[PDB]
């Protein structure tokens, strides 16, 4: 029920990272340690920094 709107481009480098562009709407799956979140976008799941998105209720 929580989604993150990307404010910054996040180029995935690690295999478990979620790649996204500004304006992409990411479904938040979990809040991880050290400022990372797990999310889903276009059928893909991965981790990304919380600071790159704006969280919205939904």
């Amino acid at each position: 029920l929580t989604y993150g709107v990307a404010l910054y481009r996040f180029q995935a480098l690690e295999p478990n990272e979620l790649d996204f562009e500004v304006g992409d709407k990411i479904r938040i799956l979990a809040t991880l340690e050290d400022g990372w979140l797990e999310g889903s976008l276009k059928g893909r799941t991965g981790i990304f920094p919380y600071r790159f998105v704006k969280l919205c209720p939904a």
